[PDB]
């Protein structure tokens, strides 16, 4: 609901398929918690990780297993994981969009937060 | 149908609303000839561009009317427009999703081609 | 320099090496006019395409050949080109690095632009 | 440079100049351990974070202190840090450019990767 995660593939052009996904919340000692994780789908998403009771304002980190993706593709890459790390501000829209395009040696992410 | 456009801006964390897009053709002289336009929605998304039997095999060129959008946003960018320009193959999946993240002094696209 | 080109290749983690770029400068008519061209080095880099005299004021695409690329490499990729469009030196002259970053169904590209 | 971080201002077309830079390695006990840590120039770039000996093989962890630099140019940007975590010098050393583009709602990373 208030959170999804989309996943594309600059190789292929297409979506990144059954990437693990883990989210975690920063704990008040700094250690971070597990929150919630899945595979992304057929279309690259991965959707139901939270429910707008749940995800209370915070810091997050979204952990994407990227070596474990391309790894099943038969390419080495680079990076261990992808992460996202942002605030979760309740003064702002309501629905999170985190994006992931990757590539072997390089990624880029954007968040899309509407009403 | 077989073309989506989906235009979301780095800046603010959203869509990118009512941007012009405009979809040439390469004809046989070298020459670009419209072929479909539109603006994004509140989603940032266009819709409903061209059908399967009007979009054959051939290069086309997407240009993204970046300058406009920004200006009306009160922001002086650098790229008169974005533009993506590639070949449609009926050898590869059958529907096209053109992603563009826009910033004011960078742009990057993406293709998500599926069946 | 007034205008540099760098590539990068997200694949291999290298330099986009001997990749071809072409400038086209807008003419009066609205036609694009060559206006140079070269080749990325073994560092990525594309340096001597123009002097402070001849880049003037005007809309410049830089269309950097990505598809050649990739082929050359043996890869079928997606886009013919990376183009990017821009007035310059409109607010007198200014030095401008053209960045991009390619994969075989995507690219990134930035500007960073110093006065000097 | 064993290990080079660039970072480029997508919203200013600039380098992006006194970016905070921290490096962490993991231990044997599974932490991350401080490892080196610097700022961005006034070309974007930061030398001098290690050496040849003391970058041995690992897993290292650069975090760009993203949050830090928008919100000292007075923006309140989504993400705390961007993030790079890689396995380096496993098939004996290599030098390492990392580059980051920002913007306050995104930003992208690449490696480059060459063997002296
Ligand atoms: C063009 C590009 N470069 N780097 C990124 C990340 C991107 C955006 C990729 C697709 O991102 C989205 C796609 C969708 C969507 O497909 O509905 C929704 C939100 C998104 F942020
Ligand atoms: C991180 C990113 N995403 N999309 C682009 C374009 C970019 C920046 C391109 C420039 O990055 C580099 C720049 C240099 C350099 O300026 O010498 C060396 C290595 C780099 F990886």
């Amino acid at each position: 609901c208030p959170l999804m995660v989309k996943v594309l593939d600059a190789v292929r052009g297409s979506p990144a398929i059954n990437v693990a996904v883990h989210v975690f919340r920063k704990a008040a000692d700094d250690t971070w918690e597990p929150f919630a994780s899945g595979k992304t789908s057929e279309s690259g998403e991965l959707h139901g990780l939270t429910t707008e009771e749940e995800f209370v304002e915070g810091i997050y980190k979204v952990e994407i297993d990227t070596k474990s993706y391309w790894k099943a593709l038969g390419i080495s890459p680079f990076h261990e994981h992808a992460e996202v790390v942002f605030t979760a501000n309740d003064s702002g829209p309501r629905r999170y969009t985190i994006a992931a395009l990757l590539s072997p040696y390089s990624y880029s992410t954007t968040a899309v937060i509407t009403n």
